[PDB]
């Protein structure tokens, strides 16, 4: 039975970071691609990150650079670590663990599909 659990969402300023938090039970997070999406208000949820099986990760154009993801395989979490957040940033975060495929690798980002889901976590970025 898979669970993930979002963490660490906040009002935040622009400029500044935060770091978002999704502890896996049920899968051992190394094994798959785990990945971070959002929903911004009124638009369709979006891939942001993500992570194969051997730590590679990859991002979404609108965050490269800023966005990194990483993993502590000890605690089975899962990370976001967001610099230089933006108004357009704002959003729902959700961690995802790619369950139904075979292989640590990564579909493309926005690929939504195979996937067990967390509750989310808000982030909010205000001017």
């Amino acid at each position: 039975d898979v669970q993930l659990q979002e963490s660490g969402g906040g009002s935040v300023q622009a400029g500044g970071s935060l770091r978002l938090s999704c502890v896996v039970s049920g899968l051992t997070i190394s094994n798959y691609c785990m990945r971070w999406f959002r929903q911004a208000p009124g638009k369709g949820r979006e891939g942001v990150a993500s992570i194969n099986s051997a730590g590679t990760t990859y991002y979404a154009d609108s965050v490269k650079g800023r966005f990194t993801m990483s993993r502590d395989n000890a605690k089975n979490t899962v990370y976001l670590d967001m610099n230089s957040l933006k108004p357009e940033d704002t959003a729902i975060y959700y961690c995802a663990s790619s369950t139904r495929v075979w292989g640590g690798y990564c579909g493309g980002l926005d690929d939504a599909t195979n996937n067990d889901w967390g509750q989310g976590t808000q982030v909010t970025v205000s001017s």
